[PDB]
């Protein structure tokens, strides 16, 4: 449908990969990081540094359901693409697919995040216009 | 019924720890890992030295659901517990627990991973001694 | 002078920051790594799929000396320059420069590396084109 | 003369291996990081924990130097020792080696350390107590 995605394209590198030269999982998971990092900066106008910093604020996973579909070796890129499942006042949940380079899937992650005061940990509710830009990407049919 | 259990502790460290002012959740699959690592080298008698030299296979994982249930903070000794869901020729479901100093629950993942070979990628079965070492790590209760 | 420069650019993220948001050392290293890749693949046609692979080569670090001359924080964007210090058949020494945003010297690194054959390890001239290439970075001035 | 040296061990692990079939080298960085917070809780009585929440303190780095002087493979254990080279007021260089299981010399790092303030960063003077604990990990022979 026209619901948004949000997308980009991560190369796999050497310190990603395992000594047969293909990508350890932990790995995975800071490039997934990375990505809601992007996300949260380009599309949500609601960077880490601004969150962590002045907004004494974070969002920490919940829960994450991933599946490891084939293998990534050193020297592939792969694409990566974000939907919005589930959106509440403060948990948000999204589905996060890394598909290589002649377009077969390499994992698919369900993720649940919770927007969080971090003086000290207590969850609170998005910021309105972040909550306004993540409906936005929301696909009724994941849930 | 007669069981066992495969538990050992971990040291939240600098290294592990964010900007939100906890553990970074890729950081707990490191953790991860290196719990699955002693329990192959000290309970299954297959390290991952030689699994992954003259082994030539390797026990990547299939499958990931990680529950998130409170944070981990610098300095505090964890506590890793290991069970065994599921048992097949060559697939393995895993459910570790991490525990804090007072045995809070922190997070709860349950893991499939698959037996290979690495010459190259293609399950194949565990070894006889290592599943039947495996075996007497399964919960009944959690099939 | 005119002899080569090789420039890129690394933001500073999540998952490089310790608690307060600012770099931790190791982390800088996987950016220095990063950008070494890079120049292999981008200036010098020989990526590092490729070397590790088919090329069963390697080029791990000899000696590495780095200053730490300003902290980097998270959501800053780094310029990583690149010289070529001392060549030889097969090892090569880099001087390597991140600065940030505005233009301040973050971190200094001489960092000499050594080509290896990886099975098993044992120091090998460069490929003749890779040496030509690198040949170009050379700045008399820095040794 | 009377002297200390600080020793303990240190696994090499999956997790810090790479595609050449060696520990990649900033993974060496996060086990010098690990050692330097051991001696802190250990021996000098400051663990990372208290320095960094109610200490208000860190002890960054600021000049690093490393000679790699053999690799190391996975499921080897390592011996890590700890020298004090120099000792001011707020800053301290160290020297430490990695050595391998038939104690083969790995790797080598003479490293400064400087006491800072974290809010916000400023050179601080270490505690008295921790200073005089220091103290007794000076090699004259090293001066
Ligand atoms: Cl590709
Ligand atoms: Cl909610
Ligand atoms: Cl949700
Ligand atoms: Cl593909
Ligand atoms: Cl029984
Ligand atoms: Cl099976
Ligand atoms: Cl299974
Ligand atoms: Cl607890
Ligand atoms: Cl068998
Ligand atoms: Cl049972
Ligand atoms: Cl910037
Ligand atoms: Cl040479
Ligand atoms: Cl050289
Ligand atoms: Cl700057
Ligand atoms: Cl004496
Ligand atoms: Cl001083
Ligand atoms: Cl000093
Ligand atoms: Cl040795
Ligand atoms: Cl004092
Ligand atoms: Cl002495």
């Amino acid at each position: 449908g026209m619901t948004a995605v949000f997308r980009n394209t991560v190369l796999v590198r050497f310190k990603h990969c395992d000594a047969a030269g293909i990508v350890f999982y932990p790995r995975y998971f800071e490039m997934l990081n990375d990505f809601i990092e992007d996300w949260f900066a380009q599309a949500l106008d609601w960077p880490f540094d601004a969150m962590h910093g002045a907004g004494q604020a974070g969002v920490p996973t919940a829960d994450l359901h991933c599946r490891f579909v084939a293998p990534s070796r050193l020297g592939e890129t792969l694409t990566r693409e974000l939907r919005v499942v589930k959106l509440g006042q403060s948990s948000f949940t999204v589905q996060v697919r890394f598909m290589g380079p002649d377009s077969g899937l390499r994992l698919e992650v369900t993720q649940r995040l919770v927007c969080v005061d971090t003086d000290k940990i207590a969850p609170r509710p998005l910021p309105d216009p972040v909550r306004q830009a993540m409906a936005t990407y929301v696909d009724e049919t994941l849930a």
